[PDB]
């Protein structure tokens, strides 16, 4: 019978699991110190950072950097319950062409749901044991005005925390960070490093400024200590981590004998480039495959955003329009493989910085492999979700750079056009599909207004810049792609964007 994942059952689970299951054999609980407090325990934290810590704890004698999980959003209460019932153990299900593997992760040692007791969180982040506060809080959690590079202290969530009435009971990430820091300052400790693990460009610089700004509005003698003694390292983070379904959990119990309330599903690939900027110590990340660098991070990040997330966009919107269900189905198609490879090689690669010791061609081969992975079953709707937050960061910046340098960009325009068509919510066989996007109603109105001309969608100033509305080559190119996709669909149009034979 499948066993509930907890400490009591761990050895039975590994005994019954044999070659299919790995368990942590290091000591947990009171035996370790929680040097990392992580805000926003979701899939990617538990597939990426938590796994690196797991490996440090299992193989390298690191016992002062276990993870206290912290959830600030109302949905995080479910993570508290899942982990609590399992002694904060949880299963990482790695899916690859090689099969599936259940790696039980033990690096998460405790969990605080902040709305329960907010003082316990502050006392946690202030305790000398805490050396690093890491974040996976999504773009929206940073309260970041991208265009003015400033804290959205106009946001009522910030004002609530800025209000001295809420000093002891903050709500946002920065309210908890500041509340923890001032105690450390008053006690004479160092600032903990704040280690953003979200996928945005220069995530460390943003976090520095947000917490710096918030601090300047409440006490500049602490903001000054944050700005001088704090650390906010930039990082490139990479590991594809879909959401877990009830079917994933059933398959886990039947195939590996493990009853897990919230296992995590991921690919075997992982990558982490972080700059060596830490204010109160760090474990030796480089012993478990982490690239610790000194500018270098920004180049790795641009490689990832433009070729990985860009190619995801190339697979997602055209894949959905063509009738596919999963990433690997799209990538298996010969036309898509040629289209995606040539887009990477001919259109994105010339825009990227050369990183010493990195071969971009080899990185493209590896992305193709990863996308090809048929076991991970990555649903196209997940890739395509909230496209108005994705196309302008993964695809449009390459189009804009190709405008400024007059570079080739037909395939990039095809992807942009395919999303402009995706907005109407009807695939090439005439079947509706759900469009999920915070801007759906404005996007669908302008798309219906524009027909097959792109100018109505392009008129959305919050999404697209002047360079796009005013480049004649771009206007003609994306017009051709939109007309052709709208008339003939994706599969019949793709041959025209694929050279060679
Ligand atoms: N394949 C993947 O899932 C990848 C994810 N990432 C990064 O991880 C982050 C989240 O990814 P997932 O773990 O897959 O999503 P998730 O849905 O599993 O969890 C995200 C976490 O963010 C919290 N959160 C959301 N808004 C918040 C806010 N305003 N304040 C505090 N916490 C907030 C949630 O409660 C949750 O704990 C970023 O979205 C992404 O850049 C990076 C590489 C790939």
């Amino acid at each position: 019978a499948p066993l509930k994942l907890n400490s009591r059952n761990l050895s039975q689970i590994a005994a019954a699991g044999g070659a299919l299951v790995k368990i942590p054999t290091y000591q947990r609980g009171r035996a370790v110190k929680e040097g990392i407090v992580h805000i926003g325990v979701g899939g990617f934290h538990r597939a990426h950072l938590a796994v690196y810590i797991d490996q440090l704890m299992q193989k390298h004698g690191v016992n002062d950097y276990a993870i206290c999980g912290v959830g600030l959003q109302p949905f995080d209460s479910a993570m508290r319950d899942a982990l609590a019932s399992q002694d904060h153990l949880y299963t990482l299900i790695e899916r690859s062409a090689k099969g599936s593997f259940a790696h039980v992760i033990g690096s998460i040692n405790s969990y605080l749901f902040a709305p329960d007791n907010r003082e316990a969180v502050i006392a946690k982040m202030a305790h000398p044991d805490t050396k690093i506060v890491s974040l996976t809080i999504t773009e929206s959690g940073y309260y970041y005005n991208e265009n003015t590079h400033e804290l959205q202290s106009e946001h009522p969530d910030i004002q609530f925390d800025l209000d001295p009435a809420n000093e002891k009971a903050p709500r946002t990430t920065f309210g908890f960070l500041y509340a923890g820091l001032t105690r450390r300052y008053q006690q004479g400790l160092k600032p903990f490093t704040v280690m953003s693990c979200d996928n945005m460009q220069k995530n460390g610089s943003i976090t520095r400024h947000m917490l710096e700004s918030f601090a300047r509005l409440r006490n500049p003698e602490v903001a000054e200590w944050i700005a001088e003694e704090g650390a906010f390292p930039n990082a490139m983070v990479d590991r594809i981590t879909p959401q877990t379904s009830e079917t994933d959990k059933t398959a886990l119990a039947e195939k590996f004998g493990i009853v897990d309330s919230w296992p995590v599903v991921t690919e075997p690939f992982t990558q982490w480039v972080i700059e060596d900027q830490f204010s109160d110590g760090r474990p030796p990340f480089e012993k478990v495959g982490v690239q610790v660098v000194k500018h270098a991070v920004e180049q790795f990040e641009k490689h990832k955003l433009r070729l990985l997330n860009g190619s995801h966009s190339a697979l997602g919107y055209p894949g959905q329009l063509a009738g596919f269900q999963y990433v690997h189905e799209v990538m298996a198609n010969p036309l898509f493989r040629k289209f995606v490879w040539q887009m990477m090689q001919e259109e994105v690669k010339p825009l990227l910085p050369e990183i010493p010791g990195v071969d971009i061609d080899e990185y493209c081969n590896t992305l193709i492999e990863r996308f090809t992975n048929p076991t991970i079953m990555d649903q196209l709707p997940r890739i395509c979700l909230n496209a108005s937050g994705k196309i302008p960061q993964f695809i449009m910046p390459s189009i804009a750079e190709a405008i400024w340098e007059t570079g080739p960009f037909r395939r990039l325009c095809f992807v942009a056009a395919a999303w402009f068509h995706y907005i109407k919510g009807v695939d090439d066989r005439g079947k509706p599909f759900e469009v999920v996007d915070p801007m759906r109603e404005e996007l669908q109105a302008k798309a219906r207004a524009g027909g097959n001309d792109p100018s109505e969608l392009l008129s959305i100033k919050s999404l697209f810049g002047d360079d796009l509305r005013n480049d004649e080559r771009f206007l003609r190119e994306i017009t051709t792609a939109m007309n052709d996709i709208a008339r003939d669909g994706i599969m019949k149009t793709l041959p025209k964007y694929i050279n060679g034979s």
